[PDB]
């Protein structure tokens, strides 16, 4: 699918083939040592079967990139156990829980959140929600009495809980920031 290339050309997140598997590059480092031939050391991981290993490379050294298929999805509903995504032209995806990671914690009845699938020949490598998304807040206290200059907790629809500010109502939307799992603002 992708032409060959050299070593020194891939970057943390590619993949390259080697020996037949789909390794993703998890760091990547260029070296050269005055006039010797450059070298590139690697931290790869095995999409097929988790393994890690570390690897230096001649920069020249030619591998095959390997091309992933990305996905905008939709979550459907939870079939149990599976969870059911579905695509733009209405094609099913059914995703083990192991594969949900990050996303588990936000998933809800009826989401609208667009998330991104990746895919090697039909195995789910990762799913990822927005960068940010907005929750409803289904319970919070009310803020405490006295301060010193600052979060408290609140649970969302799907059970989820969170530190927010203090000034939170029950009712009110939040910006969470997916990467941390953390509150930003009131919307």
């Amino acid at each position: 699918m992708a032409s060959m290339k050299t070593a020194q050309e891939f970057r943390a997140g590619q993949v390259a083939n080697i020996n037949g598997a789909p390794w993703v590059i998890q760091k990547a480092e260029f070296n050269k040592s005055g006039r010797n031939a450059a070298v590139v050391k690697m931290k790869l991981k095995n999409l097929l079967t988790g393994a890690g290993t570390e690897t230096v490379f001649k920069a020249d050294d030619k591998l095959e990139p390997i091309i992933l298929d990305r996905k905008e999805v939709t979550y459907s509903y939870f079939a149990d156990p599976l969870y059911v995504f579905m695509d733009s032209e209405f094609n099913q995806y059914e995703i083990e829980k192991d594969d949900l990671e990050g996303v588990l914690t936000f998933i809800e009845d009826g989401m609208t959140d667009i998330c991104e699938a990746v895919f090697y020949n039909d195995k789910v490598i990762s799913v990822e929600l927005p960068t940010t998304i907005v929750r409803q807040i289904a319970y919070t206290e009310p803020a405490v009495r006295g301060d010193t200059s600052v979060m408290k907790t609140a649970r969302l629809n799907n059970g989820a809980e969170l530190q927010v500010s203090a000034f939170c109502e029950i009712g009110d939307s939040i910006e969470i920031d997916t990467r941390t799992g953390e509150y930003k603002s009131r919307v």
